[PDB]
């Protein structure tokens, strides 16, 4: 039913159009830490704990 | 739920810790013996019993 058919003498019969689509992404930040005291590393039995 | 996330100013946000474990083992002592006489060696049928 929807085939583009052209007459012997044709003008302005079939037109087409186009579109475009956009996509996106984002960024985030993470982190964590830990704490200690000098006495802990100084009096500990195991050297090289850090 | 428990992911570490950061804002621009991150103060005292995520903290962690650590642990260690110890193992052990010991030793023991075993032994047994036997005894004989001189006649049992001198008068026996075959030499090389020892």
């Amino acid at each position: 039913s929807k085939l583009p058919l052209l007459t012997e003498n044709g003008g302005r019969v079939n037109r087409v159009g186009f579109t475009r689509i956009a996509r996106e992404g984002s960024i985030h930040k993470f982190g964590f830490f830990y704490e200690f005291t000098q006495e802990s590393i100084d009096f500990d039995s195991d050297d090289g704990l850090m």
